[PDB]
């Protein structure tokens, strides 16, 4: 519990403006953030979904944005560590993300949501369910076995190095010609849709962990127990220069990002963008919900 008296001058005075990515997951998130600041009595501006990470990148070193969700893993791109095993550990992710963003810019990362929204594969509920997978090595050990699967995934996750091929080694299965079904120029609304519809008997899908389709489509992500792809979770990311100002911003953020997990982020992002519901009372919902708006 930070102060919030005595820390600067009684003429000071601050609009914290409150940024985000330019997809659903950035609307969802950014809008928990805004709404969490201003039901605290911290006065904002609205600059969600401004644009793609360099976009946010540059804003925020800039000085024009304040507040924004980025995901750990990124931190690779940022400062040229790119494929470096540590990216793979949650852990290490986040403290890593953290320090050279502290050190470089005086960026803060916040308390992480324990969601990893990385490349994946979501089965249909009925498979993960009638055969007990949760977990990735589950699935390699169903697959191993004999069990039934078709998977349909884009050209690019069938044939890179870090994609499939490296599920393949990683929990001990091959897929078969007749267990794959390969979109070129293919994309996760495409792979999730091919599961969702049994087309071509697929029950599978190439996905990214927290994508909108999955939860509306009766899919289910399967753990990446191993990690194999590098870890994404999201975290508020914020100025040092506004958060020394307003300090319990990170008392007050941290529950609330701790409560967003894999399938509450998959639920929220589903209701935008297949149940049309806008962004923002997606966000007041599930702070209501969770007990953060008294």
């Amino acid at each position: 519990h930070h102060h919030s008296s005595g820390l600067v001058p009684r003429g000071s005075h601050m609009q914290v403006a409150v940024s985000s990515k330019i997809d659903t997951e950035g609307g969802v998130l950014g809008n928990i953030i805004l709404t969490v600041l201003n039901a605290n009595g911290i006065k904002t501006t609205d600059r969600i979904q401004l644009g793609a990470t360099p976009v946010v990148r540059k804003a925020i070193t800039a000085g024009e944005i304040d507040i924004y969700p980025e995901y750990t893993g990124n931190a690779a791109f940022f400062f040229n560590k790119a494929d470096d095993p540590l990216w793979k550990d949650p852990a290490k992710a986040y403290e890593t993300a953290k320090k050279l963003d502290y050190d470089a810019n005086k960026i803060v990362w916040l308390t992480p949501s324990p969601a990893n929204n990385t490349w994946g594969i979501a089965v249909r509920k009925d498979v993960a369910n009638e055969n007990k997978l949760a977990s990735l090595s589950d699935f390699g050990k169903y697959i191993a076995g004999g069990g039934k699967v078709v998977l349909a995934a884009s050209s690019e996750f069938v044939n890179s190095a870090a994609a499939l091929p490296a599920f393949q080694t990683a929990y001990g299965f091959t897929l078969k010609p007749d267990q794959l079904i390969t979109l070129s120029g293919g994309d996760t609304a495409a792979t999730i849709a091919a599961a969702a519809n049994q087309t071509n008997g697929a029950n599978a899908a190439m996905v990214y962990g927290t994508d909108g389709g999955i939860a509306p489509s009766g899919l289910v992500v399967l753990e990446d127990d191993k990690h194999v792809q590098p870890v994404y979770q999201p975290a508020p990311i914020i100025r040092e220069e506004v958060l020394k100002k307003d300090p319990k911003i990170e008392e007050l953020l941290k529950p609330v990002f701790e409560k967003l997990d894999l399938t509450t982020l998959q639920d929220l992002n589903g209701r935008v963008q297949l149940g049309g519901e806008p962004a923002k009372a997606v966000a007041e919902d599930f702070l209501k919900k969770n007990g953060f708006l008294k």
